[PDB]
DNA sequence: GCGATCAGCCC
DNA sequence: GTGCTGATCGCA
């Protein structure tokens, strides 16, 4: 039964009520400078469809969009806000975002369109976007009659679903999480994405030619050491060369065949000179194809900026993710790849990059939630946590901690957070389970509070069916009762790790909101560019660095109040690389 | 063209 | 523990 609506040729006062479900459709996955194909509005007066060229040129409509007293309910308001920013139009007054609401109610549903959200409440009078637009090479905007009905049905669903979703969020004690954290954050991310990050393409291109030369030398050497040419980028062909022609021992296999992972190769290095060159080739090739060519592909030719898109409704822990490009995995550990960061520069002359990062926020959060006396005292003394853990599990004085002992203690600390397992640790430390388990038992002996938390949180997950973070983010764990050991164990690790990683996510999100407000009150030109899980990257006039050195760490350290202090380190320079 | 595999980068 | 990307491969 078709849905009734007015396919308007002009904008009327009736369409500008102070409460409405609004749809500003952007079909392209990457919404930066992308087309708005249609508009739909549903309010107390009816349902309307408006052509973009018409509405967006209407002075009254544009004013309505930018009036914060005129409330709008939408799905993925950031997409619409950014597409509008590229057209010089401000979107204000978004009081409800169905995507973010659905995300908070259950991140596991993977809601990515209105239909999926509506299905959560048995509402099915709307089609999935993929059904209307198709996918891949077949993707396409349908004729006006089909498009208009779809957009109106989406607006209609949003209009109907707002109350039931808000009611459930309220029952879950998550309504403030939506209204005071995620929605305000959505507007901040929109600003960051739109601003973009300036890239020194000349610098990137120069590095690219250096690697092209280095890869050519190592490539030929590999063929030389192998006695023939083959596709190194082919694990299949590489395996034949290594485990058949050169007879290297098979230490590990994959579902399909021989493993050629870096971890395995390192062990085979002693047997043949070719292995070292394969490792080098893998290093250079990764930088060339992924960080040089891949980054250059998404830089905008006119402005030389990259405009990432932060997916705010994807991770099961509350973290943000980044795409096109993913600016959350730019090399830094290895010096060769770290140089890539010299390519990210300030967008204005005489401006600099400022970066601030939380120091061990996950372990501090664990100290707080577990109320472990030993761990809390360690952070109150601001001790090197890995050295301290080594002293405790190995029963030695600070002076007796060797470099290897600290390395292994650090591995134990990472596991503890990321759901400890006498299997993942061993594999990571190149040791056995019995041994790894011995380290774990020693850890819990030194940190009994953490042991109690791990036991209690798993019990809570089983009883309630989910675990929660500091700001009430939730994650359901139905597999916690599984009779399959591996399936159940993974759920148990999630029960232990989500409150830690998730609370850390809550904190940095609140810090971003607090910082944006402080920068405005202070009348500073500085602004946020990126977020990388536990760090914030900004750019600003060189004349504002001194003020930022005091302001940013303070705002981040005071975002929330825990049983232990929060610590923030900071640096600034002419490029992202120098902000070290 | 498209999806399963493999690999490797970040926190 | 959470993510995103690129080169191969054989399939359609
Ligand atoms: N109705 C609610 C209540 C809480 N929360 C989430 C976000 C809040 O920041 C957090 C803590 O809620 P509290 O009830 O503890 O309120 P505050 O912690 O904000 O106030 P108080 O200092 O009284 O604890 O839980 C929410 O989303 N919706
Ligand atoms: O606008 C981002 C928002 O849209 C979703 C779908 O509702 O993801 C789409 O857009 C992303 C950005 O280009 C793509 O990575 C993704 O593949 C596409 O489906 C949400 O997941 C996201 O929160
Ligand atoms: O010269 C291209 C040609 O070489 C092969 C093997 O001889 O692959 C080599 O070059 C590719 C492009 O740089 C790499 O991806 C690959 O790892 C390297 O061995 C052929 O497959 C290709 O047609
Ligand atoms: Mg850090």
């Amino acid at each position: 039964a078709k849905m009734a609506f007015t396919l308007a040729d002009r904008v009327t006062e009736e369409m500008l009520a102070d409460k409405a479900a609004l749809v500003v459709e952007v079909v392209e996955e990457n919404y930066h400078d992308a087309p708005i194909v249609g508009i739909a509005v549903v309010n107390e007066h009816g349902r309307f469809f408006l052509r973009p060229e018409t509405a967006l040129a209407d002075p009254q409509f544009v004013a309505w969009l930018g009036d914060e007293t005129k409330k709008k309910s939408m799905f993925d308001s950031k997409r619409a806000a950014v597409a509008l920013k590229w057209k010089g139009i401000e979107l204000c007054g978004v009081s409800f975002d169905l995507l973010l609401a659905a995300y908070l109610l259950d991140p596991a549903q993977g809601v990515d369109d209105v239909a999926a959200a509506a299905k959560m409440k048995q509402y099915e009078a709307v089609r999935p976007d993929e059904a209307v637009y198709g996918k891949g090479a077949k993707r396409a905007v349908p004729d006006e009659p089909v498009l208009a009905e779809h957009l109106v049905r989406k607006a209609a669903a949003i209009w109907e679903l707002e109350r039931p979703f808000l009611d459930e969020l309220r029952r879950n004690e998550q309504d403030r999480l939506l209204v005071e954290l995620e929605q305000p954050l959505s507007s901040i991310l929109a600003e960051m994405e739109f601003a973009g990050v300036k890239v020194d393409t000349k610098r990137l291109e120069q590095m690219g030619k250096e690697l092209a030369e280095q890869l050519g030398t190592v490539e030929q050497r590999i063929y030389e050491l192998a006695g023939q040419e083959f596709n190194i980028n082919s694990p299949k062909q590489l395996g034949v060369i290594l485990f058949e022609k050169l007879q290297l021992p098979v230490l590990k296999k994959t579902k399909t065949g021989y493993s050629t992972s870096a971890d395995v190769l390192e062990k085979l290095a002693p047997y043949h000179e070719i292995v070292e060159n394969i490792l080098h080739y893998r290093q250079l090739g990764k930088l060339q194809s992924t960080y040089i060519e891949g980054l250059l592909k998404v830089v905008r030719p006119d402005t030389k900026k990259v405009h990432t898109i932060f997916n705010q409704a994807l991770t099961q822990t509350g973290r943000l993710s980044s795409t096109e490009p993913n600016l959350q995995n730019i090399p830094i550990r290895l010096e060769e790849g770290r140089k890539i960061r010299q390519a990210f520069v300030p967008s204005e002359s005489d401006w600099l990059i400022f970066a601030a990062d939380y120091s061990q926020i996950e372990l501090r959060v664990l100290a707080h939630i577990a109320e472990d006396d030993n761990l809390m005292e360690a952070f109150r003394r601001d001790l090197d946590i890995h050295t301290k853990t080594a002293m405790d599990i190995f029963q030695v004085s600070e002076d007796e901690v060797t470099p290897n002992m600290r390395r292994q203690a650090k591995a134990v600390n990472f596991g503890i957070v990321y759901g400890i397992s006498d299997y993942g640790l061993a594999q990571n430390l190149n040791i056995s389970r019995k041994e790894a388990a011995e380290f774990i038992e020693r850890y819990f002996e030194s940190f009994p509070g953490v042991k109690r938390y791990m036991e209690n949180i798993v019990q809570e997950a089983k009883q309630k069916g989910y675990v929660t973070t500091l700001l009430h983010r939730r994650r359901y764990l139905p597999d916690i009762t599984s009779r399959n050991f591996n399936v159940r164990s993974f759920a148990e690790r999630m029960a232990m790790n989500t409150p830690i990683q998730g609370s850390a996510a809550d904190i940095i999100k609140k810090a971003m909101i607090d910082l944006n407000a402080r920068l405005k009150e202070e009348r500073l030109q500085a602004h946020l560019l990126l977020q990388v899980h536990d760090e914030l990257i900004l750019e600003a006039p060189k004349e504002e660095m001194e003020r930022l050195c005091r302001l940013v760490p303070e705002v981040m350290e005071q975002a929330v109040t825990l049983r232990v202090p929060l610590k923030v380190d900071y640096h600034y320079g002419s490029t992202w690389y120098d902000a070290k």
